[PDB]
């Protein structure tokens, strides 16, 4: 029993965090077999950051102006290209801790552990959501770029994400492991805004099945509701709309607990529109939605 | 920028998990050098458990009786010996992922990382706070005991938690790595209660300066307080007395924000006797008690 907001082992993942200095600037980079993955502003000075041309900036660069070191040992770099926004340096050895791996381009509302590195060190493991809007609620400092984010199907380790910006409403965001951005952001020290953000609606019922599991069953009402008259309700609280294919990934759940997802609409239903009244689902007093259906049946089951 | 509950890279612990079987019973168990360390209930059949003798269990058994397994690997069991709640199985295989470590007995309101295992695998990483009622508010189904609470110094594990049972509560207590429960129970399958949990007011504090790092600060008034008075007014709430220990330990986020530790006691007196007024800080609308003030200087310098 209980609940918790839980990371995968970052064990796979912490075998391929190293360190690529270019000039003077230090970032993180993701250590695969013969190749090292890393954000393509490591290449910029300060100045350049401003307003880059990367095109131009590695044209002037060779392979020994990179810098990689995996512990104390430094990798030879032996090839060098830009796919996007990440730079894939080819090194003369190949990675032994390299786990077996793949490379996919998560969905927004599904979720990842973010292994925080600094200087190619783990610091930290903790889960993201990638929002509706294309950012996650990290917690990244000055150097924290090329930290990765990952999940962990038995043996797999799936990178999804590489960490590159934060941006001014203090959220992150990066690319995925081919250097496409995840949102309309550039790689450019610029003012840049994420769009209108919205709450998962799967997430929150998969969260309500967990609390039922657990015991917390005050909010479970005795009425069902149909899925056209669930969404108009919800609409008004920037709730996304639960599609059947939602229904279907909520189905484990509904199976296990022995409550239809339609009476789970119902009861999330009543508490959008008369709230909690001072009582808390989970000790949390606010509805949660970064926790998806697998992440429940991972605990809960 | 950004505050999260992040847990230790869990990779050191995951190249010491392995798998206790005895009999029909399947635990977790930590193997460092040629020891295994597990919890002594794994000698139990569920009919034992009610009202166990671990010593009568164990004379009757012999070091063929435990099958300890590393992957695919059966580790050749030489020794076994009961320190405690622990059994330590003596094996002919010394780890070679075994890490640099020691064993430590952590104080009620420090933190640890909990890796939850199941079947010698790990599953999960969590960061827990031992309450000054002996509890953690973890998240562990059947199998997990075994799994342990860690903190990582550099390069140093210190392992000062191993997981052993669940309280009728949903609250979980288990031992230190010398077999001595943190708190008054014992691993017997019966009706056992928790005391007076309180809330660590340091932690609450060193959460406040988090808050203020990352541009919360809607809390911050004009006013300081003595020692004393913040004492009396929090004494009616449950919070633990904030003494001249905790004070110094708070000086680090103090200096940095330039918050004297007084004033941030008399925003959290104001906080107290007025509420949050609907507001909330880092996005929780209720006051947060599992960070310690090491935990904030972490991440937020
Ligand atoms: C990579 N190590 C850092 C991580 C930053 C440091 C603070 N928290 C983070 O996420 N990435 C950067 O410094 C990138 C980098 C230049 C500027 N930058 C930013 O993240 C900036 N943000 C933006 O420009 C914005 F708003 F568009 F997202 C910064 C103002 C420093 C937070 C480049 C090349 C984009
Ligand atoms: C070890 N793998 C399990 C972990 C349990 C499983 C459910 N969540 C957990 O924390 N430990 C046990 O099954 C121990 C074990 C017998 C009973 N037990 C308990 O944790 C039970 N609780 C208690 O007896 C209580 F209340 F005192 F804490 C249980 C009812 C199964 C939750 C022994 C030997 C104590």
């Amino acid at each position: 029993s209980g609940f918790r907001k839980m990371a995968f082992p970052s064990g796979k993942v912490e075998g391929c965090m190293v360190q690529v200095t270019c000039g003077t600037t230090t970032l993180n980079g993701l250590w695969l077999d013969d190749v090292v993955y890393c954000p393509r502003h490591v290449i910029c000075t300060s100045e350049d950051m401003l307003n880059p041309n990367y095109e131009d900036l590695l044209i002037r660069k060779s392979n020994h102006n990179f810098l990689v070191q995996a512990g104390n040992v430094q990798l030879r770099v032996i090839g060098h290209s830009m796919q996007n926004c990440v730079l894939k340096l080819k090194v003369d050895t190949a990675n032994p801790k390299t786990p077996k791996y793949k490379f996919v381009r998560i969905q927004p509302g599904q979720t990842f552990s973010v292994l925080a590195c600094y200087n190619g060190s783990p610091s930290g493991v903790y889960q993201c959501a990638m929002r509706p809007n294309f950012t996650i609620k990290g917690s990244f400092l000055n150097g924290s770029c090329g930290s990765v984010g990952f999940n962990i199907d038995y043996d797999c380790v799936s990178f999804c994400y590489m960490h590159h910006m934060e941006l001014p409403t203090g959220v992150h965001v990066g690319t995925d492991l081919e250097g496409n951005f995840y949102g309309p952001f550039v790689d450019r020290q610029t003012a840049q805004a994420a769009g209108t953000d919205t709450t998962i609606t799967v997430n929150v019922l998969a969260w309500l099945y967990a609390a039922v599991i657990n015991g917390d069953r005050w909010f479970l009402n005795r009425f069902t509701t149909t899925l056209n008259d669930f969404n108009l309700v919800a609409m008004k609280y920037n709730y996304e709309p639960l599609t059947q294919d939602h229904v279907d990934i909520l189905g484990p759940l509904s199976a296990q607990t022995g409550i239809a997802v339609l009476d789970m609409c119902a009861s999330l239903k009543e508490l959008l529109q008369n709230g909690m009244n001072g009582r808390t689902i989970l000790g949390s007093a606010l509805l949660e939605d970064e926790f998806t259906p697998f992440d429940v049946v991972r605990q809960c089951s």
